[PDB]
């Protein structure tokens, strides 16, 4: 069924990279995924047969409230990211540690300090931030794991742990990758920004990391293209940054849809009213949609060294007709979105938009775990269809 045109001038060494984050959660709540052959496998395991190369994980300070309530969005601790770390590593993939430096989610609206950092001044919170970072990462080498890459931050354009500040978020983004430099020479540095379709932000944003001396190795992009502009404009906002400052560059969270349906009763992000959609809402849409933010990429030469599909399968707990049996589960295990127990940290967004999964219909997955045809994408970029 699927066709995937070759993508030209890809490098046999690129990035193919899932964030698959909320997948424990997701096993906790009875979920389960299959290879094309119909059978029960480790998704970890499916994923390499898919060539898969590398595994993302968002990792929250304590995303619990005091009674160790979990706020959700697959209650993404270190814990849960050794766990996924371990899996990777086993399944011959490499890891990207995405810090988000909050309790919760870090995007461009939202920047929260952890609450164990609420109170502290400046130099305490950076010191705080650095010897975070360095436990962490000890941690994941001490159970094996095979780190790549690490995130220092999430989507921070405008803030970074409670700072909004771009001299102290500087300082920050520093603390951070000296923790990455004393733990392994070897381990790339991101620094992740979103909104590329934004005139000169990417641009302003190198320019402002280079003038504050920030020392880090690639230069990240988010790109949905619902929101973020054209294929053309990321390529060369990233071809600036690349030629100008040295960078190498990837996509670290990417997604498209593959069907309008609702697999759990939970809204979905999209598809929506007013949203560019390019590509057909469909499986093969989807397939084209990840081929081209690969070409685009790929497309800025040397310098462009990998994509990341965000959540390939942030599938259902249960069909949308069963919603509010769906809720107990959602709420018990965290593995939609958000739970209530998140108002505390979150009482703008997460306190009144709580619930499921936004994204079961840009999984590569079904709604029951079986591999989509979009899933070879990974392999059919280096070939083409036959
Ligand atoms: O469910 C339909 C409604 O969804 C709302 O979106 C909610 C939050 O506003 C939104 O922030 C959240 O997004 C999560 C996280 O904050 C974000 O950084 C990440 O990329 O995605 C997460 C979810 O996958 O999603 C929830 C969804 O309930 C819309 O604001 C609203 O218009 C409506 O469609
Ligand atoms: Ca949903």
């Amino acid at each position: 069924g699927l066709y995937v045109e070759k993508v030209s001038g890809l490098r046999k060494d690129f990035i193919k990279g899932v964030d698959v984050s909320s997948i424990i959660a997701l096993e906790e709540s009875g979920v389960a995924f299959y290879n094309e052959s119909g059978k029960k496998q480790d998704i970890f395991k499916t994923l390499k047969e898919a060539g898969v190369n590398y595994v993302r994980v968002r990792i929250w300070n304590d995303p619990y409230d005091a009674n160790g309530n979990g706020y959700g969005g697959g209650n993404n601790d270190l814990e849960k990211a050794i766990q996924i770390g371990k899996r990777a590593t086993a399944n011959g993939m490499k890891l990207l540690a995405d810090f988000h430096y909050s309790d919760f989610w870090a995007d461009p609206a939202k920047q929260k300090a952890p609450k164990a950092w609420a109170n502290l001044n400046f130099e305490d919170k950076k010191t705080a931030l650095y010897q975070y970072t360095k436990q962490s990462l000890k941690a994941m080498k001490a159970a094996g794991i095979d780190i790549g890459m690490v995130q220092v931050g999430n989507e921070t354009n405008g803030g970074l742990a409670g700072e909004t500040d771009w001299a102290k978020m500087s300082q920050l983004f520093n603390a951070g990758s000296q923790a990455v430099r004393e733990t392994d020479s070897n381990i790339l540095v991101a620094l992740h920004f979103t909104n590329p379709e934004t005139s000169g932000r990417y641009a302003w944003i190198a320019e402002t990391l280079h003038r504050h001396h920030v020392d880090y190795d690639v230069f990240a992009s988010s790109y949905y293209p619902f929101w973020h502009g054209t294929l053309k404009n990321l390529t060369s906002v990233l071809t600036s940054v690349a030629d100008t400052y040295g960078k190498k560059v990837m996509v670290a969270a990417t997604s498209y849809t593959y069907t309008a349906e609702d697999g759990d009763g939970h809204g979905n992000t999209a598809p929506k009213n007013g949203q560019t959609l390019n590509n057909p809402v469909t499986v093969q849409g989807q397939a084209n949609a990840v081929r081209d933010v690969i070409q685009a990429v790929s497309d800025v030469g040397e310098a462009g060294i990998g994509v990341f599909y965000w959540e390939p399968a942030w599938i259902p707990v249960g069909p949308a007709h069963r919603l509010e049996k769906n809720k107990a589960l959602w709420e018990t295990y965290g593995s939609g979105w958000a739970t209530s127990y998140a108002a505390e940290y979150d009482p703008e967004d997460a306190g009144k938009w709580f619930g499921g999964s936004a994204v079961d219909n840009q999984a590569l997955f079904d709604f029951k775990g079986r591999p989509l045809p979009s899933l070879h994408v990974f392999q059919y970029v280096d070939t083409g269809t036959p």
